[PDB]
């Protein structure tokens, strides 16, 4: 209620960025390996999930996460059901760190068709949304993928994204729509042209604001009209394959767009480095992403 | 003589890739910070250069560098004048690690004009080349930058690259030409189209082979005709802003092109991590880049 309204204010006004911690089981080995934990070091799914939970706990409890430069955090569903320092993760994010909690609500992608990969339908979405409200989660995130400058395909991406969004809104949660255009798209600017056009037409019909998570565009500042649309709460940006230094550099050139990075935020961090170095490097990466986010 | 010929064979035939360690003074703070050494930790240029020399020593002496997956290494001039385990760096690379040593021979870039940044002229190049021969260095590397699909500009890039190359050859050194097309180029495929066309026309007039270091192309396999040209020894590829995972993924799709990575090879590594983790992560990153390089 008063959280909600204070969280809404943060998400709309506050300078800073969102950390994406929302890797599904299928994406956790890759994140663990990059943290220096090789697949060879665990051999059950439970052990794997503990291991990534220790990582995220180590991030969230670190002094670097107490800065206010990170305004939101996106969670995997298992993490929301877990604890940090004996306290439900979302609650710890907000009560002890002043970070607005979100949850990834998608169940993965369909096979590519029409140059795009739509989200797998998820019948029990509304059940996840009510569960999230029970954890005081403020918003959601959902990812869909554009591989080509296909008008039908991109039309569909956006329409599925907004359907899911109107449904999520109903539950009193703010959805982040994530229609990622692959950075290796043969015609990226063209695809982003279609995407923008579909996006605005949907926003014109909306009666409540949403957020958007997009690849940093080929044309600097291309998303201005989106950022400025009164039904757009905030625009955040995926790295999508760029290094932290590259994403930041391009991000600096997109006025009003803030970061939403996963593995890029965290490059350099490892299991068996001292706590001192972990916090220092984490603090620096955050400062870098912040300075880029605020331009 | 018999090194030379064994090194030539490695560079032409051997599967694997080249590690680029050739950061100038101007680029060393960025590499140090990414290794967890903040600018704030040293305050002279000598201390900075020691610090990056310890890093490179720690890489080169590590068991991960004894794999044969790395076939060449590119050195900054100061490193060539330094030692590893009391032995000149280039000599240690070859005698103790079976890695072919190269040296970066450029002095930086000119201001952008015609959508490109040519290399600053370097009158004493030939003096550096003779010095390098004295250290038993096998080859050189030189970097020039293409920001736009400008025909005059790209014509010039290539012509300067080959002039420098014919000069370097004279000294009995194999040059790696590096005409980098920025990954954020508004018209990358088009620029790579011009680049390829200029490159082939120069190669048709060559009487001795060279090597090429390029951005991974927008069109998969675009450089085939180059790789196949009898005056092309080997094609290597810069990351140029892609994460290690992204560069590897795209690299896998370019048949016969091997990696030549600097900061991407080394993402995850830090000063204050245990020797054990440093070697493990280094070994894994190398294995990854290798598997991508050999496709």
């Amino acid at each position: 209620n008063a959280m909600n309204k204070e969280q809404l204010q943060q998400m709309r006004q506050a300078p800073g960025f969102v950390g994406a911690l929302d890797q599904s089981g299928g994406s956790t080995p890759k994140a663990l390996k990059a943290y220096g934990i090789q697949p060879d070091a665990y051999q059950s799914e439970e052990e794997m999930f503990d291991l990534i939970h220790q990582m995220r706990t180590r991030m969230i409890t670190s002094p670097a996460f107490a800065t206010g430069k990170i305004i939101g955090v996106i969670l995997f569903e298992r993490t929301m059901r877990g604890k940090i320092e004996g306290m439900p993760t979302a609650d710890f994010l907000w009560e002890k760190r002043h970070i607005v909690p979100f949850l990834k609500v998608d169940k993965g992608l369909q096979d590519e068709a029409n140059g795009v990969q739509l989200m797998k339908p998820f019948p029990e979405l509304g059940k996840l949304c009510e569960e999230a409200v029970g954890y005081h989660v403020f918003g959601t995130k959902m990812r869909s993928v554009i591989k080509q400058a296909n008008e039908q395909g991109i039309r569909d991406i956006v329409e599925q994204q907004f359907q899911w969004g109107k449904e999520i809104l109903s539950h009193g949660l703010v959805p982040i729509l994530e229609p990622e255009v692959d950075i290796h798209c043969p015609e990226k600017a063209k695809a982003e042209e279609i995407l923008k056009r579909e996006l605005l037409a949907q926003l014109d019909k909306m009666t409540e604001p949403v957020m958007l998570k997009i690849t940093i565009p080929t044309v600097d500042n291309f998303y201005k009209e989106i950022i400025e649309h009164p039904m757009m709460l905030r625009v955040v940006a995926l790295s999508g394959g760029y290094s932290r230094e590259q994403a930041n550099e391009l991000l600096s050139r997109n006025h009003g767009v803030i970061a939403s990075f996963s593995r890029a935020l965290v490059e350099g961090l490892s299991a068996r480095q001292t706590d001192a170095e972990f916090n220092a490097m984490l603090e620096a990466s955050i400062e870098d992403v912040y300075q880029a986010s605020i331009k």
